[PDB]
């Protein structure tokens, strides 16, 4: 049984969804029982999103294998159902430094180096290496960029080998491009699409799928007149309109036939998707019981793009709309008003002194006020921070990450007993949680992994009074490779509602389909405080 | 002083108002003091557009001289005020087709023909004879169609040729591209111009000026990044924006500087603009002092493109906004409520029967309830079949054209007598008015001309008979070359406010600097009508 | 049984041989009993060759329907061995004349007409009447031009669109490219082949089939190494190298596996063709068993393409080589000399003045010194002029053609009384050979079809004279349509080893299957002279 190749590639515009394109094609593989992986190649030079910042510009993505990767791996991730790694994440960067480092090395055994074949035998190289350690039976490949742009030719190229390598039936192109509508004229524009496809035609590749993303659906008769130009035929011409929910889309696109389409074209004896997960999930979005509202406290208000699907994935298992307010950390300055029909307080991650002491006063605020509070990673330094300065009267609390002279640094660097040198604690820690907490009754477990992206950790020297002030370590982690070692990973406190905080990010490995129990408690609280 | 030639291209999509910018530029540049012309390049394969429909899929224009084009002419001739000819409307129907003649008449002496050059000369030889013609001293030629189709290049590599035809400082080429803007990203899509003009450039032409169509302003940031890809120095890259008034674009481009920047590439010295008139009408289409509603009985309700402009002209003189009610001929069946809130009654042109029945019942009320009413061509024999009918007691009466058979043909083809064969009056044809009338009041003058098309006249026999019923021609035409010699141009009713029909289609040269009379006079019978 | 499709298309440059190469791979499927038909599209605009001119810029073949064409279907005619018709060569011009004449009758209904879909509707449905017409089974059709120009873009377009409208396996694409050879570098460059077949992918042709043109054939490695790039199966890269002798090429191309794979693509049973012909014809070429020497005595020394192919292939069946000794027509001026080792003396066909005296004094020259003679159309009037002169003893004697004053205009137009008006006897006309004669003896018939292009005849108020003179009217024609009736079609000498001259071009229906017996005679009594 040969391995499948379906490669995902853009026209006309940058921005067509093309990444959740790619993972709601994913979905209706794994639906009908294939193991599949998607990569994503980004024609950019970075190596990879690690020096890049982490909110900012657009969320960067962990995996579990601490890699740092662009925020589709997310997606793909969420649709798919399960962890990716480093090696699902191609840029040009890894691809010029590993041929021209193995050059260096002499390795190409004093041949002239070229883009091709050797940069392009890169690539092929590492979209088979990544796929046969996932045992895919099916590969879903989107090329980043957008046809007709020099950083993704030489990706372009490589995947066009992949027909002749991979023999006849194996492989299989997708094309989405922009199909400008005209309200008034009430007209779709397919020349851009045309000119698109001629140009991919020019550099060697014939898509024999199309996508065609508008406003609104693509007419069968446009459809046709697309089909006939294209050299695609009618039946494998499929429309990308806009809709409210993005859960919808793996739904409208099987519906059309994308699906049956793409079994077909790789020749696979066709398979009823079971899609009954979708379906539900996006009838509780359409129609949610009920409805609360927390604000989401941040510096940075896709910067959150994991944490707003967690939020999404919890809101669904309790059959709830969540609205989120967003607050301005830095503003907090009438919290009554700022949080005025709010049930439920979130601060996320962030890096930098600014709007610390404003997260502070949300924390404080919501822990006095009997309001359900989640803090991840910062969002929990910032609580240990404020119950540090009003709970233990600890003065001048404070992370050495913003004041580097506070007389208590009840958050600072990796312990110098435990480490093992200046990296940040990356991809997944396991966690051990403590029976009793509000923490054991989310997970039910007492072991679990969560991925970590932080350098600064609660200070071991000031738990035991923390403690004693009332402070409850309801997690802890057993390290890794020797480092980390009784490092606290989560606190909350007993005299409330809902006030938790964990030092991973949880929403990183909420899925739709499996939503992070953190997030699900504090959806939860959140409604009942709403009562 | 050497002849200059802006040649104006389109990218990416077909329909970007590339008509209109074109207009708009020829009349910065008459605004400037300059003898201009337009040519409309049509690269559709019909010889004219006298074989289309004449308003079904949008109007026909009618030229001084007769000829049948598309309705382009007409936005130049109103941008222009200029009478434009056959010549001003390009196709290649006609360029194919002479250059086959004359091959076949072996006058191209036994040499193999071919696009280039024989093609290709043709084209260059039709834009410089009507040039010549008119004795432009700037010539603005558009090309229609869309860079990057096949239709256009044959015209695209004749128009290439003239930079080296005619001397550097005397062709300029200015390419219109779509820049879709993403509402939500609120983002400005560059990347359809870049690959548009990187074609243009494949074909061997290099825009000089850019101007990027988009639902709002093109920022400066972002008209800087496009210059620097596209090889356009910054200050020749403009914005088009969406504009409620069409008269905007000829103001909003001047004031970015298209006007400075042509005559400045062209090698001209700098001549202050006088658009006075422009602002002016600009400033009544935004703040009238009244504003009235008139009907439209039409069979097709751009049809009627021409006479809307018309109505828009004449408002603007009478200082009033006119909004038109639409209301479909064949429909016509409560006309209390039809014509509910209307103090205006227009009966447009058209052929076959269908809606005749019902503009004829839209006649017959406008005539009886006393509400102003305006005939054009079909709408002047329209009144005089219901006048005919319902006034001179002539049963049945009704035109050849809808029933061959009626025992009273009051509207007939040419009469064989006045005939020199089945050829319709077509341009202008000189129109005697006759003192004391309502179309005299209007003119003010006796002797005009007007532009014709259609194949049916007032029968000369019954005229008599509806003149004693009470009926005024008060417009006849002497004819034209011994042909329709006394023909009936123009009737009226003495006892009402204002009941005027005519034979030819007045709207065609109707100019926002200069209102049709009897479009001045409707919209201000109107007005006095709404009390 | 579904009709079958290959095109043919070339890329780089204009000369590569096409022509011939279509006419191979048209051999080698009647090799395989198949019902073949070629179509050349010349994308010039000229209707026809009818314009240009018959000799000097390179011959026009004429086929049986009287149709004036280009010289490649001459080349279709001989290794198809079958009579082609005007439906055979399609234009431009003839293209675009008929839609534009049909739109101007307003056939196409009123909407507005294109190159697409219309000018390619046309295109795609002469080549389906004309090979409906013919029952072809296979139809080859050669794109004139170069692919990336804009002249053929219309036709490229055209036939693309076939393999939809014919359904799969039903159409074939085979595209031929120069790869230029260094002889010092000894490397073959294969880039030019790389662009041009990128940019055929541009307008939407991928083609299943490649012909690498070069100096040599192009080794297995290199001609992999281009089948990878252009998506073009390995086994699916052809040579064609340059040769001796044309028969050659289609049994290089069959060695090397193109019929085999033409088979096959188009999803036929494998024929094992029968190309004994071909493989004899070239083993008589390389090994002739004799060779002799005969001087064309013409004004144009590819004006006679087809004329020398038909000495080929006389020269095959005499098993003789023919050596060709150019006499330039206007400089005979001692005949001795040269004629000096000439067998033969061949006075072809050709309008104007020039050179009709020297062909004259050659002759003569062949009459008195007994040396074997072959008029063809202008080589008969000639003969005749000459016998009048010099044996009528009508001095002066001449065509009205060079002379419109002689007093004996014993060549002249077609007789008032045999007219029904002023257009040449063009393509197949009955010749009722007589018996007894050298004509009869060469053909062994009595009746025969020959084609003819010329506008002057034999007069018949000297054929009497002459004859009594001594020259025998070998043949006449009955006419044909009511014209023409007892025309003289050939004339001969009794006491000569060979002098015979014919108003038809016999050249025309030579195929190196079935050679023209005027020829065959003609090299055998050559052979004769040679002793
Ligand atoms: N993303 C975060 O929440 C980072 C928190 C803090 N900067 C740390 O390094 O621990
Ligand atoms: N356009 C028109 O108004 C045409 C009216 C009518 N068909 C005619 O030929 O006179
Ligand atoms: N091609 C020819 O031989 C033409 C001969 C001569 N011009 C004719 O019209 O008969």
């Amino acid at each position: 049984r040969p391995r499948k190749y379906v490669f995902i590639t853009g026209g006309v515009v940058s921005s067509l969804g093309k990444g959740i394109l790619t993972s709601s094609l994913g979905a209706l593989l794994r639906a009908r029982g294939y193991r599949v992986t998607a990569i994503k190649i980004d024609p950019y030079v970075n190596v990879d999103a690690g020096t890049m910042r982490p909110y900012e510009h657009g969320e960067v993505f962990v995996t579990a294998d601490g890699a740092e990767t662009d925020l589709d791996i997310g997606h793909y991730e969420r649709f798919l159902d399960m962890d990716l790694s480093r090696g699902n994440n191609l840029t040009t960067g890894q691809v010029y430094l590993s041929v021209i480092q193995k050059e260096r090395r002499g390795e190409y055994l004093s041949q002239t180096v070229q883009v091709i074949p050797h940069i392009t035998d890169e690539i092929k190289e590492r979209i088979r290496k990544v796929a046969e350690e996932q045992k895919a039976e099916i590969v879903v490949v989107e090329v980043g960029g957008t046809v007709g742009d020099i950083e993704s030719l030489p990706f372009l190229e490589a995947i066009r080998q992949f027909r002749f390598d991979e023999g006849e039936g194996n492989t299989l192109y997708l094309h989405l491009t922009l199909v400008p509508y005209l309200e008034t004229s009430e007209e779709f524009k397919t020349k851009p699409t045309q000119h698109s496809v001629a140009t991919l035609r020019g550099v060697g590749i014939q898509p024999d799928i199309l996508v065609l993303r508008s406003a609104r659906p693509v007419p069968e008769e446009v459809r046709r007149k697309v089909a006939l130009f294209t050299n695609v035929r009618p039946g494998h011409v499929f429309s990308s309109p806009t809709v409210e929910h993005l859960y919808e889309v793996p739904l409208l696109l099987e519906e059309q036939g994308l699906g049956r389409a793409v079994e077909r074209a790789l020749g696979l004896e066709a398979v009823i998707p079971n899609l009954s997960f979708w379906q539900e999930a996006v009838r509780v979005l359409k129609h949610p019981e009920r409805t609360v509202k927390i604000a989401i406290a941040g510096k940075y208000v896709d910067a959150y793009l994991s944490l707003l699907e967690a939020l999404r994935h919890a809101g669904i298992k309790n059959r709830a709309r969540v609205e989120v307010k967003w607050v301005d950390a830095e503003s907090l300055a009438d919290l009554e008003e700022a949080f005025r029909d709010v049930s439920g307080i979130l601060v996320p991650g962030g890096f930098g002194v600014r709007g610390i002491e404003g997260k502070v006063r949300a924390a404080q605020y919501a822990r006095e006020r009997k309001i359900p509070y989640l803090g991840i990673c910062l969002g929990l330094q910032i609580a240990v921070i404020e119950f540090a300065r009003n709970v233990a009267g600890l003065k001048g609390a404070n992370s050495t990450e913003f004041d580097p002279h506070t007389p208590h640094p009840v958050i600072d660097l990796m312990p110098e007993q435990l480490e093992v040198g200046g990296t940040m604690r990356l991809g997944d820690w396991p966690m051990r949680i403590k029976p009793g907490t509000l923490l054991h009754r989310l997970y039910g477990k007492e072991e679990v992994l969560e991925r970590h992206r932080h350098r600064y950790e609660v200070n071991p020297l000031y738990v035991d009074g923390l403690e004693r002030a009332g402070l409850v370590v309801s997690a802890t982690t057993p390290g890794m490779r020797g480092r980390g070692a009784g490092l606290v990973e989560a606190i909350e406190l007993k005299d409330h509602p809902f006030f938790l905080g964990l030092q991973s990010h949880p929403e990183f490995k909420s899925r739709p389909m499996r939503p992070s129990p953190p997030f699900v408690g504090f959806v939860e609280a959140a409604l009942a405080y709403q009562e």
